[PDB]
């Protein structure tokens, strides 16, 4: 979720993320949980599949923005601004 200097690191390498203006349906669905906090098993149970169209969906919306870590996608969102929270 928060490291300290990976968290850091990872908004000094992307800084920004302007493309796509919105990021598609499942994407934005799979990145909100991950960035409210759920993993890719419990964002599986709570949307109601497997952690293997999870894994795929996560690394369709990883691939298309241009990242190499799961914590770089919840830079991504902070970054960007898309929800609320802070985090």
């Amino acid at each position: 979720y928060t490291p300290e200097s990976v968290a850091k690191l990872l908004e000094k390498i992307s800084a920004g993320g302007y493309g796509d203006k919105r990021l598609s349906p499942k994407e934005s669905e799979v990145l909100r949980l991950f960035a409210e906090g759920f993993l890719v098993t419990e964002i599986a149970k709570k949307l109601n599949r497997s952690i293997k169209t999870i894994s795929s969906q996560k690394k369709s919306a990883m691939m298309k923005l241009g990242v190499d870590n799961d914590i770089a996608l919840l830079n991504y969102l902070s970054s960007v601004s898309m929800t609320p929270v802070d985090k």
